[PDB]
């Protein structure tokens, strides 16, 4: 019956590329990817960012969506200290202006709500993620700090607070269920008289990087897909996204009588869990048909008369086929009808916004309801195969198109529903029905045109121009009648201590006096009278007093602050409540940290605390000479440490990088192009039994250092690896030798003329394969291989994304150091050595003149195969053709298997 | 009339101090204060705790109530991997126990529940903390490791999975009224037949010692009291507690008619919130009474009827009136009657359980119908002067006594009734009422005598004696009939693999047979049938097939593993359930970490990153000697730095403890005894502008050492503050000065007689506090002073917790040092300097034989004053009255302002 209904009358929220709920409408409508790459504001995505899932602290998540101004609170608007504020989560600070939002678009303001209910109002909600305590945390992890983050009942109890509400504040999670709960509870408590009304809500915010990193270990999102193909390409999970949702629940029949934005009504509701299974998250359709029955059985409504279907649509290649079987199954028992039904998601345009996307839903569901259209699901332009949607009520929208009331069935034109259906872990289908509920025809009311008064508030004057222009540009747009407008400003707005008031009897008038306003005029015209208290600069323009006027006493109250004003007493039939422009909050950072703050999560001490990824401690004693120890933990050092035949390999000319850092450790040759003479006594064949590297530099004269570098087996004394000559480069070093121009030159070209033999990527990706090396660790990727007459060129392009983002004395990258042997062997291979093991004797006068940045091509020259040893110059050229490391001669050692 | 309350079909828990709900009872019932301190398993609470709240990152909670076997889950039994059973929160693992107990203790096994059910039973629970995801995170800030922790739903979805339970899986978070919320929708839930049974629940947990640093910020917690003083001596806050609590909520009408072990009824239940108010936690009695008389008016319950009222209880001085004097005004408006209700809280036993406080109360409550006896309120011998229990209906109980029907009006023999109070934080003042329910006159049920089949399985063998043994001991005290022992074992335990059946005829044959079983012998007697399959084993021992018993075929289907085994067509009568002991979980320890880890709370990167609190890094040139450098930041030296007249200072003998230190950190003289010699050239009147001390440790020669030691201020260069000559002590050390002794025996011997000048630590801390110390940070415990003709004794008790738990080579305290400065001034003070500054230019031949451990005695001896300077010989006795630190001379430099 029409009170078992609950009516939507309120809807508000932050979605993301949504500045307001008619700019989310006007994303959905034009088919708007709000999928977004991580922001640089929160934290250099690229720094967290992994292909995969092996290499474990890092986020296979490569985006996502997400909403603007997550750091901004109006701590001044909802009375709260800043060191309060910023101390407490996002997820309670931005749901209170989403809470004021929902209020605000139902037209109810904290005044209104305690003069007509006495803050009977209850606040339900859920989120999977409140990642704020972390800030607090990781500071108190390095010096006792402030603890940061608020618990995650204070979300509700928060707005509760505010705005005084007694009725039930309530955190319910149920994972991505949680506002199709909250939805579902908040139905069940306005049934039974518990709550007047119920701020069912949801929110899902990514703002500290640990976030991304417990979501991609929870094997359940996307690593190849940006978007959230719902329905379309499927892919082996979904995208997370941010948002922050909330509709105001009334039972349709308060509404009715209570004249409010009735947006939609949920007329049924049906929770299925999965029971008995083997796995947690295991989809099953009989269960969402089930549920999706269920809803319908409940609410009364024949299949056939559903015209929209807000599915999950996480665009899972396994859970999408099995969505579409569900509510195939749930509609093929009433009719036999195909493409009639149309089915969508909003996580095509926002992704899966986890407990907010019930709520993101039902927001989307709502709005076309109110704009009488079905938005796109975009990114299934071309459907999932695994879908026959031809044998499927289901049509998945690719353009913007009128939702025409169904006149299907005997031909009855059965008005708009809709179904939401939340398909979340654990079974927890959920199904809800959705009607649009008629606009009254009285809606404008009736108020003497006289007794209209636009009534503007706010809590900084910086806001009021602010505010107003954004009333402004919506009263442009609005053909809303001017009751509409001035009852719900009256009654929806908070009454804020600057307050205004402008007097006209038509709409010209309004926006004529407006742009006086915003322009801080506010005199009083022949078309419109502007009356204002502005406590926070106690100005006054105040209005003179007639008896015969009702807009008098009122005006006067409410200018002077009164809180409680009888408006309605204005209106012979008080109107139906409108959505105005959103509270145009004062955008104030309210955050723990500061903007710069790279959490440890980004640059975890594994590397903050190395003075180089190989030279971690200095402990060096009195004595002459820096003694410098690393703990050698493979886990830490990913992009140095590959896996060859032998056992795990670590690049000879790493300890060039090294030699060319130690001068910045000793605080010598500042600024000074640097020449290396690595030798290396010692070869470890198997790096996964070294547990220390420690190093020792001294001093020979004033320009020059001597480092011998040693390493530490389990329980073993050090062994000596090799000793490195660090000597500045002067103006006076001569230019390289033409010949080994001749030579790399003519290699490079070589290129150009296809001439000598050429190898691809994935050729020499097999190539190096079959020798036994994976090169998994951030050191995988290959490039062309040239082989001319004297010597062989191979490209390398660092990955964007590398272990170590921290490091800024890695001059010889890991990858370069790599991609070195990957010449190295490729230059084996060549002589006939396709097993043997590159043995860097000596690395004779390395020079890298700056720093790379971006691809390369190692040339190695000059090949010599004298007894026992292999020579060659190797020289590195940046992308744009300049030598970047200078190499004399890389020295070999070839056993008795490779060369007999 | 009884469709409309929800009867406590099940009760379950781990609380503290209690292995069972029965243990928990005795605890009540005798008035055990479960109250611990925290265990050193877990972490060392002397590293975290401070007094009060100034010093940030510490804890004020004192102390606590620990449920044991935190870290213990039998992931075996619940079909989980290590992996996923370490890296799962103990919120998860122990309420899944709990939920077994739960179960179990209302005679459902998971076979009966998808029997009865098919899993139609919901879980709602509460936790105001979920810490687990810190040790993931804290790993994550060090190395990248996998994620700890779950999500705060997969609490109640992992008893769902597990026990495929297809009913409501929410986790509702009300702060400290989560188990009255969730019990509060469970009633709703199952009076709209919304689910078959409802596992409300509640748990609180303090794994991790982050939780007590939040805990303690929240400015709720005592931080004075080691005990929650329920309607005693209040405290500024509560002491927080451990405990996972769960009730099995099922309809009274159906727990009838399934002949369930009615604990109570819960016939009323109200909550309010407080609305409008001046602060989130603003107490309210009138809304409290409105609470109180809601659940009055729905449970139809007279004021006089209620003979118990479990409150609060918080133990504040603030709370505790307010909430009597909100139910003396729920209670005085019917009856004028004194001192005829009991009015107790658990939480005088085990604390406040925050999430499981309602869960817990009713826990106390339920036990009390069952043994209809008042447990004592514990620790409210002396009830809080602000109450005047004469003049309220309520006496605080003392003792154990027994619960008599209330006969009063007319006059009526009542059944027990009492009350459950939640004032959580925030307004959520909710109420409940419980009543008991008559135990059936026919609960024995009628089996024949022959068909008694005692059936126990586990899913380890190692459990089976460890379960059998409970079981008999439970068994020799029980007197319940036994035929409700053979139902609730048969449709109330798990059947685990492992399955054994004891065919007796008596009790005491039961038990014969027991002791057989935990003795490994399974021989069938003659007064007992013992039958088992065990697959851990593959041991059968089956049942020759008798066709005229129709156990056989029941039994032979239980023994070969039939889950649905039709257990109730043995009873003529299906007995009431009744609750056996719980089932004996495997105690394996899964935790992210292993034990002894001291999480980065206990030791801040602000610790453990230095080699010694005030020498930070060793950034040491190649050049000869070892530079050392410490960003002094007075937060991270809260132990050293102190405020004085002129600013904030530092001991200058804190700079013998660092020349104490180096030699360690030069890897040199190992194990002797130093001398130190330091020389201060520089007196830093406020240390709250130095950035930074810069140390340089040399080698004059082989057995000696010279430090220079600067500091650096906010831009300006270093400035030299001192040099320290670091000697190593040899056997030859000549015996000191025999004067030295007289004047240091003969000073400590002045305590003994009063003799001299003696001033009591009080005396000493006034002294003190008159020329300006503020020995705030673990410095301002004072010690007696004496003064003799030929010097003074200062005593000196360093404090349990200091700032910095991870350093060891800190050997001159800075407590000692500290109390040094304190030595020295009280002697300018004695030679007529109240606002001398004491300025340490030499500390000559230092030498601390020992590092001290307790209370010491700094002796300042043959005092000689010179131009401009003070000199005066050092000692620092130990509690056994031997030197620790021997100081030849102290020089102070007195300017020409001091002198005269």
């Amino acid at each position: 019956e029409l009170a078992n209904y609950i009516a939507v009358i309120g809807l508000g929220g932050y979605y993301p590329g949504a500045d307001s709920i008619d700019e989310l409408w006007q994303n959905l409508a034009n088919g708007v990817d709000c999928m977004s790459d991580f922001p640089a504001d929160r934290w250099d995505h690229s720094k967290i960012y992994y292909k995969n899932r092996k290499v474990l602290g890092k986020t296979t998540c490569i985006n996502g969506s997400f909403i603007k101004d997550v750091d901004k609170f109006d701590y001044s608007y909802f009375k709260m200290p800043k060191v309060y504020a910023d101390h407490m989560s996002p997820e309670v600070r931005l749901f209170l202006q989403v809470a004021v939002h929902t209020f605000e678009d139902a037209g109810y303001s904290k005044e209104t709500l305690l003069s007509r209910y006495n803050g009977d109002v209850g606040v339900l909600l859920g989120t999977m993620s409140n990642d704020y305590h972390y800030y607090g945390f990781e500071s108190n992890v390095f010096r006792g700090s402030m603890a940061s983050g608020s618990g995650m009942a204070t979300i509700p109890m928060t707005v509760s607070y505010f705005y005084g509400l007694t009725g039930p504040s309530l955190f319910i999670d149920t994972m991505c269920s949680s506002s199709s709960t909250c939805i579902h509870t908040a139905c069940q408590m306005l049934k039974h008289d518990e709550t007047k009304m119920v701020l069912a809500g949801g929110l899902n915010l990514m703002y500290h990087p640990y976030t991304t990193v417990n979501t991609s270990q929870g094997n359940f999102t996307s690593i190849t897909s940006e978007s959230v193909n719902s329905y379309g390409v499927g892919a082996d999970g979904t995208v997370i996204g941010e948002g922050i949702g909330a509709v105001l629940l009334k039972r349709l029949d308060r509404a009715i009588a209570d004249r409010d934005q009735i947006y939609g009504v949920i007329k049924g509701s049906a929770m299925t869990n999965a029971g008995e299974r083997n796995g947690f998250n295991v989809p099953n359709p009989d269960l969402q048909t089930l549920a999706i029955r269920q809803a319908m059985d409940q609410a009364k409504v024949h299949p056939s008369s559903i015209s929209y279907i807000e599915g999950h649509g996480s665009g899972t290649k396994l859970g999408d086929p099995i969505e579409v079987l569900g509510l195939n199954n749930a509609f093929r028992w009433a009719t036999d009808d195909k493409q009639f039904c149309y089915l969508g998601s909003i996580k095509s345009n926002i992704g899966h916004l986890l407990a907010a996307s019930g709520i993101a839903g039902l927001t989307k569901t709502l709005l076309q309801f109110k704009h009488k259209q079905i938005a796109p699901s975009i990114h299934s332009s071309q459907l999932n195969q695994d879908i026959d949607f031809a044998d499927t009520p289901f049509v998945v929208p690719q353009q913007l198109i009128e939702w025409r009331q169904p006149e299907r069935i005997r031909k009855q034109v059965f008005p708009r529903r809709a179904g939401l259906t939340s398909i979340a872990a654990g079974g927890m289908n959920a199904h809800m029905i959705v009607e649009e509920y008629p606009e009254p025809a009285d809606s404008a009311g009736q108020i003497s045109e006289d007794q209209l008064v636009f009534v503007f508030s706010v809590h900084k004057l910086a806001l009021l121009a602010q505010n107003l222009t954004s009333f402004r540009d919506w009263l442009a747009s609005s053909e809303a009648p001017l009751a509409q407008i001035a009852y719900t400003l009256q009654v929806g707005k908070n009454n804020l201590r600057n307050r205004l008031a402008i007097r006209c009897r038509t709409r010209q008038a309004l926006s004529r006096a407006l742009n006086a306003c915003i322009d801080g005029h506010y005199q009083s015209s022949a078309d419109s009278k502007i009356f204002y208290r502005f406590q926070e600069s106690d100005a006054v323009q105040p209005l003179e007093s007639d008896l015969n006027d009702p807009l008098a006493p009122l005006l006067t109250q409410w200018l002077n602050g009164d809180s409680q004003v009888d408006w309605a007493s204005l209106y012979a039939q008080p109107p139906v409540r409108i959505s105005l422009p959103a509270y145009r909050f004062e955008k104030t950072r309210c955050w723990y940290t500061e903007e710069g703050y790279e959490s440890s999560i980004v640059n975890p001490l594994m590397f903050k605390n190395k003075l180089h990824p190989l030279v971690a401690k200095n402990c060096s004693t009195p004595q002459p000479g820096a003694i410098f120890r690393t703990d050698f933990v493979e886990d830490e050092l990913l992009d140095y440490v590959y896996s060859g035949r032998g056992g795990r390999r670590l690049s000879a000319f790493n300890f060039a990088d090294v030699a060319l850092a130690m001068p910045a450790l000793a605080s010598r040759f500042d600024g000074r192009t640097l020449s290396v003479s690595c030798a290396f006594e010692h070869y470890i064949a198997d790096w996964t039994t070294v547990t220390g590297l420690e190093y020792r530099l001294f001093e020979i004269d004033s320009e020059q250092l001597e480092l011998e570098f040693d390493f530490r087996r389990s329980g073993e004394q050090p062994t000596h690896l090799g000793f490195a000559v660090i000597n500045p480069l002067t103006s006076d070093e001569p230019p390289l030798p033409q010949q080994w121009l001749d030579d790399a030159r003519e290699l490079l070209n070589r290129q150009a003329l296809q001439a000598g033999r050429q190898l691809s990527a994935a050729e020499v990706s097999q190539r190096l394969a079959q020798a036994g090396y994976d090169f998994a660790p951030y050191l995988d990727h290959d490039g062309e291989l040239t082989i001319g007459r004297s010597g062989l060129v191979l490209k390398g392009r660092p990955p964007v994304n590398r272990h170590n983002h921290y490091a800024d004395n890695v001059q010889l990258s890991p990858y370069l150091a790599t991609t070195i042997d990957k010449a190295l062997y490729l230059l084996l291979d060549e002589l006939g050595l396709p097993q043997g093991r590159v043995i860097v004797r000596n690395i004779e006068r390395l020079c890298c003149y700056h720093t790379p940045a971006g691809g390369f091509s190692v040339v190695l020259s000059g090949i010599g195969l004298n007894d026992n040893e292999l020579s060659l110059s190797l020289l590195v050229l940046d992308e744009r053709e300049q030598i970047c490391v200078k190499l004399d001669k890389v020295s070999l050692y070839l056993g008795k298997q490779e060369v007999a």
